[PDB]
């Protein structure tokens, strides 16, 4: 393996200021805020993570390993750690939040174009993890966040790994057998483009997760989406394939997706398309990469 030369910032309790808070409970504490850097007139707008046991603190500070190991566009950049009694993970503010809130709250007010390049943004993230040889093990709307309705990223690599569990987005090489790859993360590729294209349903809803790894055994997928034409559908179905090596890479996905965003209409239906915003199987060079 490569070296890895990331450098791990540590910033001053000082140089920050916590506003509000956005999130609580099991995960963490995510508060709004503003990092000023000491020497510099510039002020970041940021996210900072947050009991002290020795077992918590290995855990962030893992999922800080990572997330400092990570530049691109689509994946979240922590900016740095602070060393306070509790440990403070300070990383890019995404105001809009998760993705799967994001697409509940505006059902009426996406449009097939937003859909379809939410797609294509997630499969490139996930993509550069594959580059990067990084297996996320939790891809789901709820770990997609959202810069502004045309810029989301993937976070949430508090799971991920090199080369409580959400069984209802895992593979089924993974559910029975714990066995991890890329191709694994693209089964739940697939339910994180389900969940968007059924605008936030509860993949598997009103199932218990005993039951699925049988279910899908059986053959039994999640259903087509309303507003799915075959061609977008056939993309998911081809995801959750047994057989893991039968399921398209992700490099795969950016071309076909990418293709699809040319021309939204034809492999998205949605009511009143196109009058709504928000606050010749030809693919562009950069949506066309080699590992
Ligand atoms: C629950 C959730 C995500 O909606 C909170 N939230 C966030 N989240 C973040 O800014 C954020 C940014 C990151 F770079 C990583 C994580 C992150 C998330 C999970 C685990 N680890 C790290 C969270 N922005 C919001 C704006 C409005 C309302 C709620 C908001």
């Amino acid at each position: 393996e490569a070296p890895n030369q990331a450098l791990l910032r540590i910033l001053k309790e000082t140089e920050f200021k916590k506003i509000k808070v956005l999130g609580s409970g099991a995960f963490g504490t995510v508060y709004k805020g503003l990092w000023i850097p000491e020497g510099e007139k510039v002020k970041i707008p940021v996210a900072i993570k947050e009991a002290t046991s020795p077992k918590a603190n290995k855990e962030i500070l893992d999922e800080a390993y990572v997330m400092a190991s990570v530049d691109n566009p689509h994946v979240c950049r922590l900016l740095g750690i602070c060393l306070t009694s509790t440990v403070q993970l300070i990383m890019q503010l995404m105001p809009f939040g998760c993705l799967l809130d994001y697409v509940r709250e505006h059902k009426d007010n996406i449009g097939s174009q937003y859909l379809l390049n939410w797609c294509v943004q997630i499969a490139k993230g996930m993509n550069y993890l594959e580059d990067r040889r990084l297996v996320h093990r939790d891809l789901a709307a709820r770990n997609v966040l959202v810069k502004t309705p045309q810029h989301v990223k993937i976070t949430d690599f508090g799971r991920a790994k090199l080369l409580k569990v959400p069984i209802k987005w895992m593979a089924l090489e993974s559910i029975l057998h714990r066995i991890y790859t890329h191709q694994s993360d693209v089964w739940s590729y697939g339910v994180t483009v389900w969940e968007l294209m059924t605008f936030g349903s509860k993949p598997y809803d009103g199932i218990p997760a005993s039951e699925i790894s049988s279910i899908l055994e059986k053959g039994e997928r999640l259903p087509q989406p309303p507003i799915c034409t075959i061609d977008v559908y056939m993309i998911m179905v081809k995801c959750w394939m047994i057989d893991a090596d039968s399921r398209p890479k992700f490099r795969e996905l950016i071309i076909e997706f990418s293709k699809m965003a040319r021309d939204p209409q034809r492999y998205l239906v949605i009511q009143g398309d196109e009058r709504m915003h928000l606050p010749d199987d030809v693919v562009d060079a950069d949506e066309y990469l080699i590992p």
